């Protein structure tokens, strides 16, 4: 149904509304199976009213998305190390027995492993349009089914907010926002 | 209403005057849970009138926006570490017992979390522009709603101040400002 | 045969159906003969419907294609080192026998190999599109044979989902999923 | 009022004149609050005269600006940092109580901040256009109230030259240059 | 000869066959007498039919070529260094003789050559088009004789897979594939 | 008054002079207040004669500029610093009393300052077009009054060489130089 | 004379020769007087001949050039350095005489010059194309005198393989290879 | 006079010939007064004649210019460096007197001059275009006087070779080359 609207009185008289309907952001198990990665689809539609003068010769543009944000970005790296037996003379007297070699340093004598992970302060907030596409006329008018999103290297809780937005051809614009789903 | 207003006689005797009205920059909590990310939604509308010879085929651009300023730049990061139990024989005499067993360097023993901030300048003063558009003729003629702004890895409080310019097709100008709005 | 199937009432009252048929995703035994590399072909139909008025004037876009995911990137590097015999003195005296070489660092005496392996979160869910083609009418439309696809540096497995997509020239958009193949 | 003014008879006998009028530079507090920040507003008119043959189809540019010079960059930074407690061993005796922890490595055992000032020569001398359009006929032309300039990283005093420049369509160019004005 | 062949029921009812014939991979000793390169000489036709409706009004693109795959990069590199001799005072008391002379480091003293070779997982696997054209009607088209190929840092052994490639202006594909050719 | 010329017999016949008229370059103290900084203005006149064969249908291009060459560049940093602080234990025995305090290492205890400036070849010689225009017909052309020019990071003297080009569009060229003018 | 030659019966019944005639690839002492640097001039001509249909509509491209290789790259480097006298106190007491004087480090006393020089394996084959241009018309065509190629930072000796390629514009193409010629 | 001259009969049997004539290569005490500079001034004119058949509809390109090549490429640095005087406690016992000021470490006491000056092996052999240009008809064209050329970097002499070149719209070329002109 209606999720959520908007109207504005633009420029020149007319009253624009943008509306968002059916909207449903649908969070999956990773195809990936990485826990630092989100992913999800979605649905929803967004519409559009132009009343006033010129109503009917109405030029725009009409976009569906979301707005995405995350705390921190992480990072993990696991490292596996091994140097093959050596030898080199530190401070070492090559005059005379054992010439030296009651001073070496050798490399670690065993293979090993190492993990160092990384957390920051994340990327900020972004924005992505599902569509962006021109309409004409007083009324319209588009509509999408299980567009695709993902995100990784996220942590702390993954936030998608959804938008509807008309941009006059002149330059007037409103958006409407919705209630923001939660990918964790 | 009328927030603030500014006029200019011209190269070639036009007055031209530029206003804003309804200026809203609407500071919310920020979708990505970030303390180092400030987010805000801006409404308003520009007006452009132009008297004087000439005033019906005037041609321009109009534009809404504000600057943002923040005094520093910060970073965090958190490193985790783990290093598997290893030797290497630091100035030792493998020639007879205990073959250098009793001089060698390990890596640290233990797991280990370490943290880093870093705060310097900040970036300076930028502009946004929330439109950029043509108009023609002697009035108009723009307004926008719930159009949205973002910064990330600020700190020391964020200042937005809004304008509104109007550029004559023939190189003229003027901008007027309003008074500026805290995100902190 | 029909693998799976979405419909969508758009914006303007068409009912839109994109369809997959006959999807094959064939791993094979990497040419490169690399165990972190993957290789496979794909074969399939993307099929469209477009039902209501104005379905014989409908112009879009087909697709067919994949996403795919592996949770870790992983590289491998082993090197061969030697070098060549040679002495410093390291607080030697040089003002009397035997002149600091009672005191001398050295470099590693062996030749010597030592092999590093890096594990990494991996690079998120990617997008390919075997096809994208302007389609125009009521029904359609469009098949592939054999298409090569491949990703080197994967560990833990490689998932490949299939989907087909139909965009119209008015913006709205369905697209349907499979059931994914395991390249593992 | 006119503030400076500079005549040229250029290369086909035309005298071309060009002047800066009511030039206002106008420096306030920095929106960032940051001691390395400048801002400020240009107001200003920039007038031309060409006398002599063809004086009434001549074609050109007209500009307004200034430049900018600062004898240094500086750049602030301070770090916190913190590592949680540990031990490597450090040319210990591992076959023997007490196992080489007689002989231990640790990190800071203190949380810690520290800062790093740098202080470099400057960027050297800048050329900012506040307009630059084309002009026709004998006399005009261009008027800009409070444009706005800004500068970081800055120190030691940042001064500002205003010029007036016309270039005939021709080649040939004459600018005029005022008093500077100090921003610090 | 014809080496392979594939059909294609397409989405408009045409059957698509691509054909290789004459296919000829001709493993040379490489121009740069360097042991990590490889280099060929490809020949081969590339043929089509189209069958069923509209068939002699078919549009598509031509292609032939190959793909390529080898396990390892390998680059090795030798290092000749030599400093003349010097002394530095280290932990040296100057207030007396023999004025920290006594405590000295050098420079190596001999001349001093060493190898590094690394050896990494491969560039994964590759595809080069020998040419690939436009075609119109039912049946056509293209022969080769002679390509130049090659690939440098190579080791583990270089295959070769060619294939002919047959795309409708429609948007339809069909692909075969030979027999892999080996290079080492 | 004329400063030089240089008359060439072109390649179809022509005789082909540029010349150099009233030619200023007049160095200031720079606006930046940086010893490593020269700034200056360029005044002058480039007329051309064009005699012989098809003089009145001669098309060129008229340039007139300077090159620029100094010796070094050079570069200087100051850094502030200061470090909280601190200590860790090194080679430190955790066993028994002092548990290592009879064994640590601090951070640079006094807040502190270094400069280090770097010199260095410079960056050869440069040539600068302070215009560069299309002429047609037998005699002109092209004046310019007070052109701005500046470099910084130099050292051991600036020198400036001007010059007028004549270029045919035909390919044919003279240039014309004048003694150098010192900016230190 | 005729140096080389290949016949190919292309796709649509032609048949397409592409020949090699008059090649010199002259090899010259460098005009840099660097041992790494080798340089050379190529002479030739190719021609091209088809017969069957259409044979006197026929429209293709023809090139000359050489493949070049070499097995290693190499560079040198040569660095002179001095420091002035200096020294800093290292583990020293400056609590009582001679105040820490008894233990300094020091720069190197002398000046020292030292080489480095790298050997690694080579860029691979390279192939350049002395000319490639349109024919149209059963034969022709085209002849070259004294192209100069050259490249640097090479070792192990530089082979150029002269070749000719036709192309046509249908797609085909036949290119004939001629004996190597040996620049070291 | 005539310098130097090539002939060559063409593809499409025409006789091709490209002259050099009155070149001059005046090298001059480098503006910059810098060592590793060289500056020079080159005068000279290119001319072609085209026999045969078709030689009055003749088009090509012709060009003047020069190679240039020296064998090392020279860099210099040198740093001045001064530290204010400072203390860490390095290995101390912090638990009694004299609280590890028995055992610090400085920085350099002393203000230092450093000079570090690196050869290496050189760019290889570049080539300038003085003039590149369309001719038409049977017999031309084009001459220079007084271009200006330069390097800097360079050492072991900077020789430069001329030449001229005719390229034929059709593909053919030939270029003479002249005695080589020291500019050290």
């Amino acid at each position: 149904g209606l999720d959520n609207e908007l109207s504005l009185v633009d420029g020149q008289d007319r009253t624009l509304t943008v509306q968002q309907w059916d909207t449903f952001l649908n969070g999956v198990f990773p195809l990936d199976r990485n826990r630092l990665t989100r992913e999800w689809f979605h649905s929803g539609r967004a519409k559009y009213i132009v009343a006033g003068p010129g109503a009917d010769e109405f030029e725009g543009t009409l976009e569906l998305g979301y707005q995405i944000g995350f705390p921190w970005s992480l990072g993990v790296g696991i490292n596996f190390s091994y140097t093959t037996p050596n030898i080199l003379i530190d401070d070492g007297d090559i005059t005379r027995p054992p010439f030296g070699l009651n001073s070496v340093i050798t490399p670690n004598l065993f293979p090993g492993v190492s993990i160092s992970a990384d957390l920051g302060n994340g990327p900020g907030i972004q924005e992505v349009a599902t569509f962006s596409v021109d309409v004409s006329g007083a009324e319209g008018g588009v509509a999408v089914s299980n567009a695709h999103g993902t995100v990784t290297g996220a942590a702390g809780g993954v936030l998608l907010r959804p938008f509807a937005r008309l941009i006059a051809s002149t330059g007037d614009s409103v958006t409407t926002y919705g209630e923001p789903w939660n990918m964790n």
